[PDB]
């Protein structure tokens, strides 16, 4: 019967209309997260905030630079790479090229261990990169990527204020990170390495776009994890002192609601992701929205439409039943789909399933409506920060560009389309440039420590 094929589809999209947000609920969401901003810059109430609006040191004159070879690592995903990276000269500034690059993946031990553990590791693959292109014991400027919360007292100086995206280290929060990275170092003792800079991921994406935008003062990943950096006013910076120029601000927006500012809009299926995370009743925010949850909520709403008999003849596979086996890649190769249902198909038989043509249609539907809710809710926080930037600044009409990475933004076929058409609807008066950051985090850090060095 097609008549209940398609009474099978209309309770899906009744179901499924639980995850629209309106215009409204957008500029809702966008004016909260100013608030926290506000909040999280102001001495009095930054303890307070859940917007942390982190000083970064990086600044809007970094007075000099410096040319030559630089290592780069990069310390936030399931993966730590590591890369050469030739920074030098050229006719608008400094340019950067990615030479020698390699990449590793992290054991399970080692990101949920001690730090010791995870430290140890990552100065093992610094030994086997150094060893690969003979580069090793020599001495060269250090920078490191590393996408955690950080509170800076320097460039070269921060503690992490908490792991984020499944890190669970030991003995880390709290301490000097680069403090961690030296003691890791020094306790193989087969290299010596110069630690001059440490950066956000959303910092590195910013400043590796410069070269080629000088408009680009916002850097956002829209990954594993999701955040946002943006150059805000010295004056407007209460935690630095003076009040000229800009230095960059890490938002740590992925926290944003962990003290009750999206309630109205968590969903059964988002309690269920928080609730069985590494980071229970933190980074809220980011969970709606980052690569490491979106899969995952997927596969709850399948599951909830199979319970309902929607789906899969109300039978979840044991691979469905699995956590993280929705993988979110599976949720742009769903939505890449031409219409022949192929893809979809493909995915749902190698996780057990038999799936009719409607299943197909139905898992599109899911992932559509977990991939749209966090293109919306992305763009209300970029509209947030874009449109509090055009205040600050003296500007009728802001003109601004912002540089992106991230899995999730650059892969997913129509994420990035639903985000920019969501904040260009909120952001009159600004005429926003995205720009997709080319190895943004390896060769940003290395123009940092170029700075810095
Ligand atoms: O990797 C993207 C983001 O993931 C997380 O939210 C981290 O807290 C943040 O530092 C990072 O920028
Ligand atoms: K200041």
């Amino acid at each position: 019967n097609l008549y209940f094929q398609g009474m099978k589809k209309e309770k899906v999209e009744q179901i499924l209309a639980e995850f629209q947000l309106q215009e409204e609920d957008l500029k809702k969401v966008m004016r909260r997260m100013q608030k926290e901003m506000d909040r999280g810059l102001r001495l009095e109430t930054h303890e307070e905030a859940s917007v942390k609006m982190l000083p970064t040191y990086v600044r809007s004159t970094p007075e000099g630079s410096e040319v030559g070879d630089f290592l780069s690592l990069d310390l936030g995903g399931t993966n730590f790479r590591v890369m050469l990276v030739k920074v030098g000269e050229g006719e608008e500034g400094q340019w950067s090229v990615k030479t020698k690059h390699q990449m590793y993946s992290i054991p399970e031990d080692a990101m949920t261990g001690t730090a010791e553990m995870l430290f140890d590791y990552i100065s093992e693959c610094i030994s086997d990169f150094l060893d690969k292109h003979q580069m090793k014991h020599k001495k060269l400027p250090l920078g490191f990527t590393f996408s955690f919360p950080v509170r800076h007292e320097d460039i070269d100086k921060g503690i992490l204020l908490n792991w984020t995206k499944g890190f669970k280290a030991s003995g880390a929060e709290g301490n000097n990170v680069v403090g961690l990275l030296r003691d890791a170092i020094k306790r193989r003792g087969d290299f010596e390495m110069d630690v001059v800079a440490m950066v956000n991921d959303t910092v590195a994406t910013m400043i590796s776009c410069y070269y080629e935008d000088h408009q680009c003062e916002v850097g956002m990943i829209v990954g594993t994890g999701c955040n946002a950096c943006y150059m805000e006013e010295m004056q407007n910076v209460e935690l630095v002192e003076g009040d000229e120029g800009r230095m960059c601000v890490n938002t740590e927006w992925g926290a944003f609601g962990d003290s009750g500012e999206l309630d109205e809009f968590l969903l059964e299926y988002d309690r269920l992701v928080d609730e069985s995370s590494a980071n229970p009743g933190q980074q809220l925010y980011e969970k709606l929205i980052g690569g490491k949850y979106m899969g995952e909520l997927v596969r709850l709403v399948l599951l909830r439409l199979v319970d309902e008999n929607l789906l899969f003849h109300g039978e979840a596979s044991e691979q469905l039943r699995t956590r993280g086996a929705f993988e979110t890649r599976f949720v742009s190769q769903v939505e890449s789909d031409t219409g022949d249902r192929k893809q979809i198909y493909n995915i749902l038989s190698t996780l057990g399933l038999r799936p009719s043509t409607t299943d197909c249609d139905i898992v599109r539907r899911a992932c559509e409506s977990v991939s749209t809710r966090a293109a919306h809710m992305c763009s209300a926080g970029l509209a947030g920060v874009i449109n509090r930037m055009r205040e600050s600044r003296s500007e009728d009409v802001m003109r601004i560009t912002v540089g992106v990475d991230g899995s999730v933004y650059k892969l997913h076929p129509s994420f990035k389309e639903r985000f920019h058409a969501s904040v260009r609807r909120l952001t009159p008066s600004c005429e926003i440039t995205f720009i997709e950051s080319e190895e943004g985090s390896g060769r940003g850090a290395a123009l940092v420590s170029a700075v810095a060095c």
